[PDB]
């Protein structure tokens, strides 16, 4: 919670991009939910993961649609849309419509410097709890 390692803070502050496969959650699949690594507020579950052999976690759509701001990108000669926290206004990465066809065919390419995995066997136990789904 801004202590973080300098590609923790790079990405999330700086709107930097983490090395793909060299990064943590890439091929993470366990059960629990995804956080903003700054504001703790779930951002992604783990039931709504996939394989995107892209170099970084992928998932299908977001916890809470009313919890990404998404904004239009024109970095780097390209449009594009940037997925940000809301709540913590750090970047996640970007979405895109290459998604698995009979999910949400949505991409959530997000970065793992922006996320900390906790366990689903932990929430009832940290103050999230509610999100039991399944």
């Amino acid at each position: 919670k801004s202590e973080l390692t300098d590609i923790e803070y790079i990405v999330t502050q700086e709107n930097g991009t983490e090395p793909p496969f060299m990064n943590e959650y890439w091929n993470h699949f366990a059960k629990g939910i995804y956080v903003d690594k700054i504001s703790g507020k779930p951002l992604f579950t783990s039931e709504e993961k996939f394989h995107s052999e892209c170099g970084w976690p992928s998932f299908s759509k977001a916890l809470d649609d009313d919890e990404i701001i998404e904004l239009v990108d024109k970095s780097f000669g390209m449009v594009r849309t940037e997925v940000r926290s809301e709540e913590s206004n750090s970047h996640l990465g970007h979405v895109f419509n290459d998604g698995p066809k009979e999910s949400g065919g949505l991409r959530y390419c997000i970065n793992s410097a922006a996320i900390q995995f906790i366990p689903y066997e932990k929430l009832e136990e940290l103050g999230y709890g509610d999100l039991i789904s399944h």
